[PDB]
């Protein structure tokens, strides 16, 4: 007791946090959306919502499959969720077999039922239901994996998501039932947004017991990660979720283990790890960041008839997410009685056999100075596009550079990124297809690296290039609007054992600007240069120069 470095509060938190290097080092996590959801099988955990919404088709599919509103209510699915196939030790093996590091289940979705072992909310899995604390035991299987655990919770919905069942007759309206929250309206705004309207979307109790709630989390399971669900960003919630942060985090010195909070917006990207959609964007991000997809194509809960998506889509995906420094967060939803589908069990099998040979340029790696290269919205047509060899991903570790080919090739490729523009002194002192035996052949030239695709696939969906080099890289220009001026951003890669010294130059409408940077061996860095007095941003006129060799004109 007594350790209260961080108080709850932003600046406090700013101060004394920073993303662990575990998280930028595990790349990949398994999220099970597993509850009383899987037990309809309809692939929704939004099905205590809407099924109290009249006229809704989940409305109609539950009055003539289980009954009336008022006999049959979500809380009369628990009973039926007797879970008689779960294993929290068979599950783990399922996760480990993906070659993901953390495993992230849901302990409390939106529906107010508790997967662990609540003390205040006595709808619960321990009491009901399963009868186990599924949590604790996923918390035991983790540990003895070797993986990390986290979880999930979406408590903080719960507030508002039985508001229909007080519109038409159904059980919600009786209020003692305490499973169905607090039922108030929804908070308004769209999207990602912390403003709330005229709807708080939470209240006094629904705060209290969000403390409780993740207390509890913390004190028994301390887990590594908890992932939390997009309202505890709205204005009214802020204050209850960083009590909650100050918790966590003081909690986490004691423990002498980092910890991950995740949010999809409303916090600063230096105090959480963000969760987010992945962009159209090409960029690197400069902060560590997570985004979730799931494995089948239609839900993330089980259903019937799922068609789940093939491996060569996600690993592609994957080493894109990777490249732009983030993290994969790959969601499975097991049958009702804790069974994983043979189908998921076999995407991510694949997923792993591919990591078992690739892993290298995965785990533990970085962002090079560059993502992405190759050719890759409002179409009216079916283009039926895919990737091409063309497509090249970036990591690094190790000083090594590693060049992902999303598609195979019986030619060659050449990677533009070390077009001699961008290069001082770069010397490639070999280059191997990870997997492979054969000798790769390659040759420098004015334009990048020529590659030559070796004989045999070593694996399907994404083929890895380890080069080795020496010399001083930088990557194209990024050019971003400011007040009479423009922000410059590029990443300078020092490959050299010795430490490197280099210049940079933007010119734009005259005005130059330069910087000189030093590079230490065997290292990256963002620098960052502004332009001033540009009248126009989209007329402007840019050349940007290392060391005074022109890398890029805005010539077209
Ligand atoms: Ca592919």
């Amino acid at each position: 007791k007594g350790t209260d470095v961080f108080k709850a509060d932003s600046a406090s938190i700013a101060q004394n946090y920073t993303i662990p290097e575990w998280f930028k080092d595990a790349k990949f996590g398994i999220f099970i959306h597993w509850g009383v959801y899987s037990v309809p099988a309809y692939g929704s955990e939004w099905y205590s919502r809407w099924m109290y919404k009249e006229g809704h088709p989940i409305n109609k599919y539950h009055v003539q499959t289980y009954g009336p509103l008022t006999k049959f209510g979500y809380k009369d699915f628990i009973p039926m969720f007797k879970a008689e196939n779960f294993n929290a030790d068979e599950w783990l093996a399922v996760v480990k077999s993906s070659g993901a590091q953390y495993i992230v289940p849901v302990a409390e979705h939106h529906d107010g039922f508790a997967m662990y072992s609540s003390t205040f909310n006595k709808w619960n899995a321990v009491d009901m239901g399963p009868k186990r604390d599924i949590i604790g035991e996923l918390k035991e299987a983790t540990k003895k994996a070797g993986l990390r655990f986290g979880l999930s919770s979406h408590r903080c919905e719960n507030a508002w998501f039985y508001e229909y069942g007080m519109e038409t007759p159904s059980d919600v309206q009786d209020t003692t039932i305490t499973l169905y929250g607090e039922r108030l309206h929804e908070p308004e705004g769209q999207g990602m947004t912390p403003y709330c309207g005229k709807y708080e979307g939470s209240n006094e109790r629904s705060r209290r017991q969000f403390l409780m709630h993740t207390y509890e989390l913390i004190d028994k399971y301390q887990p590594e990660l908890i992932w939390f669900d997009w309202t505890v960003g709205k204005y009214p919630f802020q204050p209850t979720f960083y009590k909650f942060m100050a918790y966590y985090y003081n909690s986490a010195l004691d423990w002498n283990k980092e910890v991950v909070v995740n949010t999809k917006f409303g916090y600063g990207d230096n105090i959480q790890v963000f969760d987010i959609e992945r962009g159209k964007s090409d960029r690197i991000r400069e902060y560590p960041w997570q985004t979730d997809t799931s494995v089948g194509k239609k839900s993330w809960s089980y259903c019937v008839g799922e068609e789940n998506k093939s491996p060569d889509h996600i690993i592609d995906d994957f080493v894109d997410i990777v490249s732009k420094n983030g993290n994969l967060l790959l969601n499975i939803g097991p049958k009702a009685d804790g069974t994983i589908t043979d189908e998921q069990k076999n995407v991510l099998a694949e997923i792993g056999k591919w990591l078992k040979t690739n892993g290298e340029a995965i785990y533990g790696s970085r962002p090079w100075v560059i993502a992405s290269e190759g050719h890759n919205g409002y179409m009216t047509d079916n283009t039926k596009t895919e990737y091409t060899a063309d497509d090249i991903r970036f990591t690094t570790c190790d000083n090594n550079l590693y060049a992902v080919s999303l598609a195979w090739t019986d030619g060659s490729v050449t990677i533009k990124s070390l077009a001699t523009k961008y290069c001082r002194n770069v010397e490639i002192e070999s280059v191997e297809m990870l997997g492979s035996s054969e000798k790769i052949d390659y040759k420098m030239t004015d334009e990048g690296l020529v590659v030559n695709f070796p004989k045999n696939k070593p694996t399907e969906y994404a083929h890895v290039f380890k080069i080795k080099l020496k010399g001083v890289v930088v990557s194209k220009p990024l050019y971003d609007k400011v007040d009479n001026g423009c922000l410059i951003t590029v990443r300078v890669a020092n490959h050299n054992a010795e430490d490197a010294n280099v210049t940079l130059k933007s010119v734009v409408d005259g005005n130059e600007v330069s910087t000189q940077v030093a590079v230490k061996a065997k290292s990256e860095q963002w620098v960052k240069m502004q332009n001033k007095d540009v009248k126009s941003f989209d007329d402007m006129s840019c050349k940007f120069y290392f060391n005074d060799n022109l890398t890029y004109e805005n010539e077209f």
